[PDB]
Order: structure tokens, then C-alpha cells, then sequence
């Protein structure tokens, strides 16, 4: 063992231990070993880091450094010859609505974060990276190929700077570098609430006993909350539009206003915490402040865990959901709950399913004003829009009638996010988020694309041919062969995505068995699971097996018209039907009445 057990951890956490609630920072759901599951630890390894000196530093950082005899391609040309792709007429996905897309996203932010590394607070190393494209430390810059229209017109790299990693910060090994995860591994509405206690209460409002987030007071919808503003200027909502000087939000998470459709999807859910509150209060009046909130969080999670292993991984393991995902048998202790380094670079196959436009629908779901449909890359941390074009009801709405993406082959990600990306601090709509997927997996120092089809107990291609059947691609196969030059070097981000979709599912069969695994460790792994006997009363399950992701909508928009299954695609009003015909979370068995 390197270490057994390694520093820069807080040490003042301790355990209750027969409290009803979960902690913030996910400490405590396991009595064996307190840490696991918990914000601020480390990345689980499923399998032995890769890396360049076998410690710390990433494949592709020292030019003549091969992987095995070959030298790794650089990402940015992987992006342009693999991923990228012009016509956008015929990928969207005849059976997935966008909210499909937006899930995935919501989901994935609740389970892992892995931040940049800090120390750039008045950093010129930050720009040094930015304006020179010098390669040291923790900027690690992704070099533009020679033939790149950003050559051209941007400069010599995109600036990246590696990921946080486990006690020394800047910077130091070993153990084999390990990456920070930064929210708790449990399926907990974590970016509701966050996964510290600084954040949390800064989170609540406190100026009354009701239990209630703390909401926004400088602008409303239709009289509903939105989300407060975060007032950390530097602020890139605000550096989208100068003049609509309209800042991002705080919530539980960081990324909340990433995309207006992420900070949409935010908005319903506070929307549904103190929605609750009042009604925990109605039917129960002496219960307190943390009574309230602390059982509104509990419901909230139990929802997200639902609408997360009802919903939606069946649609998206397919055939593949039994093999991995078995029907739940109770908690067991010895199930690891962390999210593995892998897994969230497995969960990222949501950005093939990312669409290049988002649409304002209005009450008769029909183009909403002159400009409804807006490219995505003017909604990278985009508030303004939603503020001030009207409200949320509409964006709402453009996620049940559109449809997320396919992800194909030959058209893999959108320019939108491919040529486009904002990123904070960076100034341009000219960032490429494939690119900073392939350059991350090196950062994290993943394991090639053979190493998990073996982990998976899958065929490993060692030969053009090879790779052509299991791909069942011709083209695909020999572009890949001719930048990687053998099967054991691709990243698994591009290797995992190239595989054709399984039945009934939106991902290959090498993630199938990543993604399935990892989702059945953390509903197994969970103290906490809702379906955990002893959790909630039998009364209480059988009132949230009835929520729904229309019934969520309902309560808390003035949409009065959803589909049933809102993650199937929808079209308006065939698939329409009011509110009124949709199942309400009757939460009449929460009644504590103390005579
Ligand atoms: C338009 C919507 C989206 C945008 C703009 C976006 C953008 C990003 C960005 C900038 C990162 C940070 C990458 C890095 O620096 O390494 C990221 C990471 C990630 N994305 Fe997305 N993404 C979107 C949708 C999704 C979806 C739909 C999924 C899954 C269904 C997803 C899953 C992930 C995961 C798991 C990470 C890594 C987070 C971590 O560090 O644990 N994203 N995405
Ligand atoms: C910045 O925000 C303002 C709105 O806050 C945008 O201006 C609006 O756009 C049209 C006219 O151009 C009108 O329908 C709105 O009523 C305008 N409002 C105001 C105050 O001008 C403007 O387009 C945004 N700019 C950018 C670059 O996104
Ligand atoms: C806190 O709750 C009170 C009582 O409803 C309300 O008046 C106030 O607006 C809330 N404050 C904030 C900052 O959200
Ligand atoms: C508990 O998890 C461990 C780890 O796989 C394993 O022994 C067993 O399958 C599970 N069963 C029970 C009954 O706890
Ligand atoms: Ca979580």
C-alpha cells in the first residue's frame, strides 16, 4: 500500500449515527467507513491510473514519451476528424425528447464534479497559459493541428489546466495522482442543496422558520421563485451581455446556470423544496425551520432517485439494464458507494445528445416571439434570457415538444459545443468541448480503450479488422486506426462512444456495463436509498412511487398541459394531456401528530 489513507481532508466530521437525515458532505452514510461516499475525497480507481511516469503526469505531455510505441494524437485533431460534422438536418432523436438530454446532465452533476486546480487567484500563470500556450505545471494546453481554421483566427492553443487532485495541491506525488470529487457520491439532491456546509445554509433562508430555500428578491415569474444570484463578480452571466448586466444563480452546485437549460431544470427543483415546505408545515404546523427543510430534502431526493432509476436509465441502459442494475435487494454495507474516475467520463455521453438549438414554446407550444429558436452557444451562461424574455414556462415547454440528439457515428457533437464553448475567464464563444473530454482523460491519467473492454469482459481489437466489427464501421474504424495506430491507445471517452447503441438504450455496450455498475453501486451503496426498508414508511413509499417528471412540472410552472412519459418524444396535442389526468405525490402520510 503507497498510503493507506492520505491527508488535506477535514477532520473535524464525525458521526451521529441514528439521526434520519444525510449529511451535506455524504460523511456518515456508512458506519464501516465513515469517508466513503463523501464530497471532497477522491475519485474511486476501478483500475491502476495510467500515466506517462506511472505517477502523475498525462500521455501526449512529453512529445517523444510514446504509449505503447505510438505517440497519442493530439485531441483537438481527434475532435476534427472524428467528432465534428457540418449538416444538422437528421440527427435529432425520434424517440427522446430534450428533457431526455437535460436529465442526464442533472443526474451527472448530482453524482461528480472534478474542479480545476486553484491557486491562479492572481494567477498570470492562469494567462500565461491563455496568451504564451506554454505547457508546464497545470496548464496542460491543447495545441491546434496543423490545417485548423483556429489557427487562423484564435490562436496557437485552447487553454486547460488540470484537474484537482487528492492532498498536496500544487503540486505533488505520489500516490499515483488522484482526482478530486468535490459532491457526494450519493444520489442526493447534492446540487440542490450543496455538498458543504458553507454553501448549504448560505443556501436556506434562515430569516424564518419555514424551512424554505432562499429564493431571489430582485426579479420573479409570475409571482414564482427563481434561483438568487450568485454576486461573485467576476461573473460570466454578466459577461455575456454587458449591458442586460444579468448574473448567474446559486444553487447547490456550481455549473447551475452553465446552459439556461441546466439553470432551468434548477429553478423546477427549488420551486419544488419550498413547495413542499409549506405543505409539510400545512399538515404538520409545530414541526420547525430544520424539520421543514430536512424532510423537503428528503422527499427531493427520493424523487430525483426515482425519476433517475424508473425513468430514465432504463431508456438509457436498454437490453443492458438487468445484466448491471438487478431489481434493488436493500442496502448492503459492502457495496463501495464512490463514483469511479472513469464513470464520469462514461456519464459524458450526454454531450452526443446535446442538440445545436434550444426553442421558447408558447401556451399553444408554437414558435413563442420572433426569435424563439436560438443557437446554443448564445446560452452558455445565459440568465438574461430567462429573466428578462418572459420566463421559465417556455423553455419548459421547448423540453417536452423538442427532441435531444442521436448520437451517430458520423456526426458525433455538435459545433455548438465542438467550435463554440464559453468557458468563465476565457473570452470567446470559441472553446471545444471534445477536445477537453480527450485532453481530461489523459489528466486523469485513464486507462485505453482495450484495458475497459477487458475490465467489461468484452472482445479487446487489436487490428484494423478488429476494430471495424466491433464498431461495425469501416470508416470510423480506419480514421481511429490511423490516428491512434492500435485500439490499446484509444481514449475510452471516444472508445466507449464510437460503439454502436445497444437495443432499446442510447449508449454502446462497453458503457452499458460502466454506466449500469457504477449507478447499481451507488443505489446499493446508499444508507439512504428510498426503497431502503426502514427509510420511509411502506405508507410513504407507496405515495412517491407515484411522482412523475409531468407531475413536477405541473406543481410548479402554469404549464397545464404535459405528456405522461416525458422522456419519450412528445409531439403537441396528440401526446398532450392536461394536469388535472396526472398523479399527484399525496403527501398526507407525512402526518406527525403528536396526540
Ligand atoms: C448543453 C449541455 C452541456 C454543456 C454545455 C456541457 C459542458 C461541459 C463542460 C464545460 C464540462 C467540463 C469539462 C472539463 O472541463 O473537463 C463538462 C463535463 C461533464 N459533462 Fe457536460 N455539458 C453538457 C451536457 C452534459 C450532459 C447531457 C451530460 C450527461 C448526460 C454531461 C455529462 C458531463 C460529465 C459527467 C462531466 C464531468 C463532470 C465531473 O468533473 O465530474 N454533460 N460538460
Ligand atoms: C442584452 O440584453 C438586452 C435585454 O436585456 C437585449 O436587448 C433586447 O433585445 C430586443 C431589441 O434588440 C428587445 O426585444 C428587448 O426588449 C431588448 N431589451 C433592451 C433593454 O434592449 C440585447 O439583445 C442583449 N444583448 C446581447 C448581445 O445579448
Ligand atoms: C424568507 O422567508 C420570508 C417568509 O416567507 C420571506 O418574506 C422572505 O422573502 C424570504 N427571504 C429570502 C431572502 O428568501
Ligand atoms: C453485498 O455486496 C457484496 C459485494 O458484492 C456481496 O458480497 C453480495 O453480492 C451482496 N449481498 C448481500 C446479501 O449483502
Ligand atoms: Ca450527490
Amino acid at each position: 500500500s503507497w498510503e493507506v489513507g492520505c491527508g488535506a481532508p477535514v477532520p473535524l466530521v464525525t458521526c451521529d449515527e441514528q439521526s434520519p437525515y444525510r449529511t451535506i458532505t455524504g460523511d456518515c452514510n456508512n458506519r464501516r467507513s465513515p469517508a466513503l461516499g463523501a464530497a471532497n475525497r477522491a475519485l474511486a480507481r476501478w483500475l491502476p491510473a495510467e500515466y506517462e511516469d506511472g505517477l502523475a503526469v498525462p500521455f501526449g505531455w512529453t512529445q517523444r514519451k510514446t504509449r505503447n510505441g505510438f505517440r497519442v494524437p493530439l485531441a483537438r485533431e481527434v475532435s476534427n476528424k472524428i467528432v465534428g460534422y457540418l449538416d444538422e438536418e437528421g440527427v435529432l432523436d425520434q424517440n427522446r425528447s430534450l428533457l431526455f438530454m437535460q436529465w442526464g446532465q442533472i443526474v451527472d452533476h448530482d453524482l461528480d464534479f472534478a474542479p480545476e486546480t486553484e491557486l491562479g487567484s492572481s494567477e498570470h500563470s492562469k494567462v500565461q497559459c491563455e496568451e504564451y500556450c506554454v505547457q508546464g505545471d497545470e496548464c496542460f494546453p491543447i495545441m491546434f493541428p496543423k490545417n485548423d481554421p483556429k489557427l487562423k483566427t484564435q490562436g496557437k492553443c485552447m487553454p486547460f489546466f488540470r484537474a484537482g487532485f487528492v492532498c498536496p495541491t500544487p503540486p505533488y506525488q505520489s500516490l499515483a495522482r488522484d482526482q478530486i470529487n468535490a459532491v457526494t457520491s450519493f444520489l442526493d439532491a447534492s446540487l440542490v442543496y450543496g455538498s458543504e456546509p458553507s454553501l448549504a445554509s448560505r443556501l436556506r433562508n434562515l430569516s424564518s422558520p419555514l424551512g424554505l430555500m432562499a429564493v431571489n428578491q430582485e426579479a420573479w415569474d409570475h409571482g414564482l421563485a427563481y434561483p438568487p444570484f450568485n454576486n461573485v463578480k467576476p461573473s460570466p452571466c454578466e459577461f455575456i451581455n454587458t449591458t442586460a448586466h444579468v448574473p448567474c444563480f446559486q444553487a447547490g452546485d456550481s455549473r447551475a446556470s452553465e446552459q439556461i437549460l441546466l439553470a432551468t431544470v434548477h429553478t423546477l427543483l427549488l420551486r419544488e423544496h419550498n413547495r413542499l415546505a409549506r405543505e409539510l408545515k400545512r399538515l404538520n404546523p409545530h414541526w420547525d425551520g430544520e424539520m421543514l427543510y430536512q424532510e423537503a430534502r428528503k422527499i427531493l431526493g427520493a424523487f430525483i432517485q426515482i425519476i433517475t432509476f424508473r425513468d430514465y436509465l432504463p431508456i438509457v441502459l436498454g437490453s443492458e439494464m438487468q445484466k448491471w442494475i438487478p431489481p434493488y435487494q436493500g442496502y448492503n454495507n459492502s457495496v463501495d458507494p464512490r463514483i469511479s474516475n472513469v464513470f464520469t467520463f462514461a456519464f459524458r455521453f450526454g454531450h452526443m445528445e446535446v442538440p445545436s438549438t434550444v426553442s421558447r414554446l408558447d401556451e399553444n407550444y408554437q414558435p413563442w416571439g420572433p426569435e424563439a429558436e436560438l443557437p446554443l452557444h448564445t446560452l452558455f451562461f445565459n440568465t438574461w434570457r430567462i429573466i428578462k424574455d418572459g420566463g421559465i414556462d417556455p423553455l419548459v415547454r421547448g423540453l417536452l415538444a423538442k427532441n435531444s440528439k442521436l448520437m451517430n457515428q458520423n456526426k458525433m457533437v455538435t459545433s455548438e459545443l465542438r467550435n463554440k464553448l464559453f468557458q468563465p475567464t476565457h473570452k470567446v464563444h470559441g472553446f471545444d468541448l471534445a477536445a477537453i473530454n480527450l485532453q481530461r482523460c489523459r489528466d486523469h491519467g485513464m486507462p485505453g480503450y482495450n484495458s475497459w473492454r477487458g475490465f467489461c469482459g468484452l472482445s479487446q481489437p487489436k487490428t484494423l479488422k478488429g476494430l471495424q466489427a466491433v464498431l461495425k464501421n469501416k470508416v470510423l474504424a480506419k480514421k481511429l486506426l490511423d490516428l491512434y495506430k492500435t485500439p490499446d491507445n484509444i481514449d475510452i471517452w471516444i472508445g466507449g462512444n464510437a460503439e454502436p447503441m445497444v437495443e432499446r438504450g442510447r449508449v454502446g455496450p462497453l458503457l452499458a456495463c460502466l454506466l449500469g455498475r457504477q449507478f447499481q453501486q451507488i443505489r446499493d451503496g446508499d444508507r439512504f436509498w428510498w426503497e431502503n426498508p426502514g427509510v420511509f414508511t411502506e405508507k410513504q413509499r407507496d405515495s412517491l412511487q407515484k411522482v412523475s417528471f409531468s407531475r413536477l412540472i405541473c406543481d410548479n410552472t402554469h404549464i397545464t398541459k404535459v405528456p405522461l412519459h416525458a422522456f419519450q418524444a412528445n409531439n403537441y396535442p396528440h401526446d398532450f394531456v392536461d394536469c388535472s389526468a396526472v398523479d399527484k405525490l399525496d403527501l398526507s402520510p407525512w402526518a406527525s401528530r403528536e396526540n
